[PDB]
């Protein structure tokens, strides 16, 4: 989201699966696209 200069998103708990599901939940282009977009990770973290 936004286009943050290294927004990052690393929690010491597994978030990667949830990022993908949250992405799917929002209808983002993940799973249909390879990897997880860092911008999507950032979006996941920014999205409250």
């Amino acid at each position: 989201m936004s286009g943050s200069g290294r927004g990052r998103g690393a929690i010491d708990r597994e978030q990667s699966a949830a990022i993908r599901e949250w992405a799917r939940r929002n209808g983002h282009n993940v799973s249909t696209r390879g990897r997880i977009p860092a911008d999507v990770i950032d979006a996941y973290h920014a999205a409250d």
